[PDB]
RNA sequence: AAUUUCUACUAAGUGUAGAUCGCAUCCAGUAAAG
DNA sequence: CTTTACTGGATGCGTAAAGGACG
DNA sequence: CGTCCTTTATT
């Protein structure tokens, strides 16, 4: 009955939950005293160093396979490429030499002889020993002889390097479908342009960068894309593109460079190149990891035996003797920084420049021009291109008798002697004897004397760098510059510790850093099957509602194997989970294993069906032999007693099915079983004490004693795992982890709230101001002590049965709903999200910003509004850099925010049964926190199209539909690419042109361009207009206009409009940046300053009469202010007022004003409404679109409306 | 101002409401400084 | 442009049972 | 020769 019922069961996804996961009784201590997490840990870092030697042997078998490969019609491939006109014979003809390019390279790779152990236990047994040199290197590989399995997971991300298949991941697709079409691209280029590079350069580049063993022309020729297969290959090619640098310190230019150097001299319109990729795996100061490492790399370069300290005391010494070198020696270079060497040394920020202005003056100005407005853009051109200013040329623009040269090493020794005093409050950091009482990032008092220094010094260095002076002059005084530039160069090497040390000391003092625990089992919990409890050592227990994941140590693993009571009063129960994971393999696999193929001796005609793939979808697909397969399967798993006992299967007839996959679904689906069996507590709570089995509950806080209330959506999954309701909605899947968390805090730093201190509360609506509680509350309590941490994936409806198209599926019961909703959901600058609910006839239903989330549980609103969080919290991180305190957390306030909106949206679509329309989103943006909202808004598509995958209404009962084991299922699988578009199941991505700036009750946009130009256009623009006239009753002007006198006014469909006079509007500064102008009053000044009789019936004759050009370009100025109907003033929230100048069938002109103020408004309330309104109303018109098509035509209706049909829509719906 | 984790909270007190796909790998960008 | 963290999309696994070495 | 680590199957 609503169009969102349809959409439950259609397509499997995942999940993880995660969980702490507590010690009970004595585990934790038999965990300590066996040191068993202390050898997870090292494992951990033993293991990252073991993945960058194996890709070390990984580099070297990819590096000489790609040198070795000649691409075979590489040359063919680009012929074809670079055609201007293919058919679509060789269009295709073309993507499949791309295809078998690509299986050429993953066939070199999977042809070379060692391939084959490259994921297997050899490469860590034998091939990485005999490769590498270092025994310490060699040792920390063979720690791992027990373990190869726990690379499992590294193998596969390695295994696809090498695939042929068109992904990101695959080298085959770095080569040929991202760097090789680049190459070719490069190639047309280079044609082009190679007239403009001299003989000089090409040889140059063919000298340094190529060592002269190939020509420069070599790369851009077809038959040379295989040296650049390699990385080695990628980086001279790039070489010769970006250029490169030399190690004596030569820049030697590319050819991007004489290109670029070509369009300035040339103003001309060149492309420059592309550069190439990087090759998968090959590896192009870095941060700090301890905490006294900080206080020593501190102590260390910064200490008064430091080089740096060495520097600063030679530099004092060059100042204090600033009187004895040459003033025409030394320079100031000229910069933006020269304003404040200038009020250094004059007392005003312009005087150096002023004074310079002079004297260009004194050589430049004869009187005659007085001066013009380009001449003092001519002196704003020259004094630019002064690089430098000479120690002279500064004193004598100093007026007697103020010494230049002698305030600059007052200003410099002032400097230095405020270091010196910033050394004084800083000793105490220096001796050896200090100790660090607190952690460094929680303890901001020594981090603000680190600071102070590191400040001091800083400004101290870039102060005098303006001394350099760009030099590059031909005489300075190299007496002064010497010990200078030593000096300098060496003082510059704090910025390096400057960033460092902050990049250190501001990170969140807490730290969720954890390692894998594997309790001594390489592929340990990595299935729950009951076969392999055991193998895995890992098991789930329940206790009524408490669940438990018990641990076999490694010295017991049966001691959970023989355990029975016969009530579970004071008992526990054994999971007894059942799997039979991916029929299509594990059949094959275990009736074609050398174990049992002898036993069930399949047919001569089975296995010659099986090897030639006859049972497969295809040109070779036979039914009848697909049927005799899958009769051999029914009858072997009848004989598998492992499975046939496990699952009493009850098959289809096999003539029912169509082909393999019907009896692998019936298989797969019956294949899963959880039960519970009783297991004594008295026998499992004492293989706990004696240290046999560790116990750890699965925790969240729904499961405290003191929880009332809504669990979390994730607590509800988790219970349905074991719910007998439950029939496979989700499955509960293998690959949990479990980790530890050390502590990154202790209580002792910890914010409190101690018992019995009344605590304020912090929402103003509530009348109760204060909670006062017997205990003490801790900020961040959760991470001052260690928490082990369980991530339990599942799987979420793995057997689907309403198999559709979800998007032609959308647009059938979209088709046949008489009143179908839409939601418009539209950003402005103003307002984060705005949301207009519209019924099936264009009808506003609701209408209202998202600035503020609403929330109502036990009576008591809150509003919280993110808008002004968002900022508050944006401005927390300029002032955190600049003063050097921990980050303030943005990432997250969006995703909470983002959280609070999609749990509204769902609410209005299960509300309204209505599907969403979202504004399609502008490469570019403007401002700061224009950018932080674009990402709030592309953070929010995010999250929506996930909620959609699996949308659950946490109130439901957990089967109704909506529920947890029935959620709707209204968007596509994939988040983002490549089945992108249009349309995304519920959600229809719309275009915003003319969704703002469009008169909703007319239908009216503005189609006329008014910007001045000239006089002689001026005319036949009040000429094109049919009529211009004054009319008393109204006080207003009336420009009747016919568009299609106009230029490009196809889109508009209603030709005939009357423009008026009507209101105000608001006016930018050109160079408070606004006046607000008034229409009516503003014409008649206009008319009135010139002579221009207005009460005069038709006046357009008369306005073209005129010939001052000062009345025309304000005459346009105006027309341009009538027609702009969105006035508004950034910065200000207050207005965002939609106007508009055309009369409706009532006769009045709307106002967004008007609406603003009612709360029941059926019209938009200002622009940013308007938008999404309007957004909304382009899929209702796709909308009748899918009613003018029949169902089988539904999933080719053009969904992207036209400007001329949108115009069309809104001039005639209303 | 507590949390598997995140956001906003604290109505009678160790919690409330909503959100929450992990783990690994590869790769692009984009901001800053010399 | 080099050094480095932030965040972004893309690829794979979410397994029991055959297979084999090993003390 | 039972135990524990590796390798397998692919709608
Ligand atoms: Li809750
Ligand atoms: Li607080
Ligand atoms: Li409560």
């Amino acid at each position: 009955m609503s169009k969102l019922e349809k959409f439950t069961n259609c397509y499997s996804l995942s999940k993880t939950l995660r969980f702490k996961a507590i010690p009970v009784g004595k585990t934790q201590e038999n965990i300590d005293n066996k040191r068993l997490l202390v050898e997870d840990e090292k494992r951990a870092e033993d293991y990252k160093g073991v993945k960058k030697l194996l890709d070390r042997y990984y580099l070297s078998f990819i590096n000489d396979v790609l040198h070795s490969i000649k691409l075979k019609n590489l040359n063919n491939y680009i012929s074809l490429f670079r055609k201007k006109t293919r058919t679509e014979k060789e269009n295709k003809e073309l993507e499949n030499l791309e295809i078998n390019l690509r299986k050429e390279i993953a066939k070199a790779f999977k042809g070379n002889e060692g391939y084959k152990s490259l994921f297997k236990k050899d490469i860590i047994e034998t091939i990485l020993p005999e490769f590498l040199d270092d025994k310490d290197e060699i040792a920390l590989v063979n720690s791992f002889n027990g373990f190869t399995t726990a690379f499992t997971g590294f193998f596969d991300n390695r295994e696809n390097m090498f695939s042929e298949e068109a992904k990101s991941t695959s080298i085959a697709f770095r080569c040929i479908n991202e760097n090789l079409t680049r190459y070719i691209s490069n190639m047309d280029i280079f044609e082009k342009v190679d007239a403009i590079f001299d003989k000089h350069e090409v040889q140059e580049i063919k000298e340094k960068i190529l060592n002269s063993d190939y020509d420069v022309e070599d790369f851009f020729e077809g038959e040379f894309f295989n040296f650049v297969l390699t990385q080695e290959g990628i980086d001279v090619y790039n070489a010769i593109i970006g250029g490169f640098v030399t190690e004596s310190g030569e820049k030697i230019k590319g050819l991007n460079e004489y290109i670029n150097l070509y369009n300035q001299k040339t103003k001309q319109k060149l492309p420059k190149f592309k550069p190439l990729y990087k090759q998968v795996l090959s590896d192009r100061g870095e941060g700090y990891t301890s905490d006294e490492e900080v206080l020593e790399v501190f102590r260390n370069t910064l200490n008064k035996n430091s080089e740096i300290f060495s520097s600063i005391k030679k530099l004092e010494k060059l100042f204090k003797n600033f009187d004895e070198y040459s003033s025409a020696g030394i320079f100031v270079k000229n910069g933006p920084a020269i304003s404040t060497i200038s009020k250094d040394i004059f007392g005003e920020w312009n005087v150096i420049r002023d004074k310079w202005n002079a004297e260009y003056d004194d050589i430049h100005l004869k009187k005659k021009a007085v001066v013009t407005e380009k001449y003092e853009d001519d002196r704003r051109k020259s004094f630019k291109k002064i690089g430098s200013f000479s120690l002279e040329q500064l004193q004598e623009y100093a007026d007697a008798d103020l010494s230049v040269v002698e305030k600059l090493k007052e200003i410099i020794i002032q400097k230095v002697d405020e270091i010196y005093k910033v050394y004084g409050s800083s000793e105490k950091l220096f001796d050896a004897d200090f100790v660090l009482e607190k952690s460094l990032k929680k303890n901001d008092a020594v981090v603000a004397i680190m600071k102070d220094l590191l400040d001091s010094v800083k400004s101290f260095e870039n102060y005098i760098k303006a001394f350099f002076g760009e030099g590059k002059e031909t005489n300075r005084d190299e007496s002064f510059y010497g010990d200078f530039v030593l000096a300098y160069d060496i003082l510059l090497k704090v910025d390096h510790i400057y960033d460092a040390i902050r990049n250190y000391v501001t990170q969140k003092p807490y730290s969720k850093d954890k390692f894998k625990l594997y309790f001594q089992n390489p592929q340990f919990m990595g299935g729950w099957d009951k076969d392999k409890e055991t193998d895995y050592r890992a098991t789930i227990l329940r206790y009524g509602s408490k669940y438990y994941l018990a641990i076999m140590d490694k010295k017991y693993a049966k001691c959970l194997q023989k355990i029975d009571k016969d009530d579970v009063n004071g008992n526990y129960e054994k999971i007894n989970y059942k799997l039979l994971p991916g029929p299509n393999k594990m059949l094959p696999k275990v009736f074609f294993s050398k174990k049992w193929m002898a036993y069930y001796n399949p047919s001569e005609d089975i296995q010659k069906i099986y090897k030639n793939g006859t049972f497969k979808k295809g040109d070779m697909f036979n039914l009848n032999d697909c049927h005799k397969l899958i009769d051999f399967f029914k009858d072997s798993i009848s004989r598998y007693p492992k499975w046939s006992n496990a699952y009493d299967f009850n098959f289809s007839e096999t003539e029912k099915y169509k082909d393999i996959a019907g009896f692998y679904r019936e298989v797969e689906e019956q294949g899963y079983k959880v039960s519970f069996e009783s297991a004594s507590k008295k026998e499992v709570d004492k293989l706990v004490e004696e240290g046999k089995l560790y116990m750890f509950q699965i925790y969240n806080k729904d499961f405290s004693d003191k929880s009332h209330g809504t669990p979390n959506l994730h607590t509800m999954y988790f219970k349905l795992l074991f719910d007998e309701n439950n029939h496979g909605q989700i499955r509960l899947s293998g690959g949990a982890e479990l980790f530890m968390r050390r502590a990154s805090l202790k209580k002792e730093e910890l914010v409190v709230h101690p018992a019995n201190s009344p605590i304020a509360n912090k929402n103003p609506d509530n009348p109760k101001k204060t909670t006062t509680l017997s205990y003490d509350v801790y900020k961040d309590k959760r991470f001052s002590e260690d928490q082990y941490e369980l991530h339990i994936p599942i799987a979420i409806n793995k057997c689907p049965k309403n198999i559709f198209k979800i998007n032609t599926e959308v647009r059938v019961l979209l088709k046949h709903d008489d009143n179908p909703y839409v939601i418009g959901i539209d950003r402005g600058e103003r307002n984060l999200l705005y949301i207009v609910v519209v019924d099936g006839k264009g009808n506003i239903v609701e209408q209202y910003s998202l600035n503020e989330i609403i929330n109502n549980f036990n009576g008591i609103r809150i509003k919280t509004d993110y808008h002004s969080l968002l900022d508050k919290k944006e401005k927390e991180r300029f002032e955190a850099r600049q003063n050097w305190t921990s980050i303030e957390n943005i990432k997250e306030l969006k995703a909470g925010y983002i959280s609070q909106v999609v749990h509204k949206i769902c609410e209005l679509v299960e509300k309204y049964d209505a599907v969403i329309a979202l504004e399609d989103l502008n490469s570019g943006f403007k401002n700061s926190r224009v950018k932080v909202e674009k990402q709030v808004y592309q953070k929010f598509e995010k999250m929506l199209i996930d909620k959609l995958n699996y949308m659950v209404d946490k109130k439901s009962n957990p089967c109704a539909t909506g529920g947890a084991l029935k959620g709707y299922q209204i968007t596509n699988k994939f988040e983002s690419f490549k089945s992108m578009s249009t349309q995304n199941g519920f959600i229809f991505y719309i275009p915003a042109w003319l969704t703002s700036k469009i008169d909703p009750s007319t239908g009216f946009v503005n189609l006329l361009k008014t910007k001045y130009t000239s006089i002689a256009d001026s005319k036949k623009f009040i000429s094109s207009f049919d009529r211009i006239m004054y009319v008393p009753e109204e006080d207003l002007f009336e420009f009747a206009l016919d568009y299609k006198n106009f230029s490009r006014t196809d889109a508009d469909y209603i030709k005939k409009w009357k423009l008026y006079s009507y209101g105000n509007r608001i006016r930018i500064f050109r160079n408070f940046d606004w006046e607000e102008v008034c229409l009516t009053s503003a014409y008649k000044e206009l008319f009135n300053k010139y002579g221009i009789n207005y009460q005069q019936g038709d006046i357009r004759a008369l306005l073209c009469e005129q010939s001052d050009k000062a009345f025309y370009s304000s005459f346009m100025a105006l027309m341009s202010l009538m027609l702009q109907m969105r006035n508004s003033i950034t910065g200000r929230t207050d207005v965002d007022f939609l106007i508009s100048p055309v009369k409706n069938s009532d006769g009045i002109f709307y106002d967004s004003r008007n609406y603003e103020a009612q709360e029941n408004a059926i019209l938009p309330k200002n622009a940013d409404a308007n938008g999404a309104y309007n957004i909304a109303r382009k899929v209702l018109w796709a909308i009748g679109q899918f009613k003018k098509a029949e169902d089988e035509k539904l999933d080719k209706v053009k969904i992207a409306i036209s400007n001329k049909e949108w115009l069309e829509y809104a001039q005639t719906s209303v």
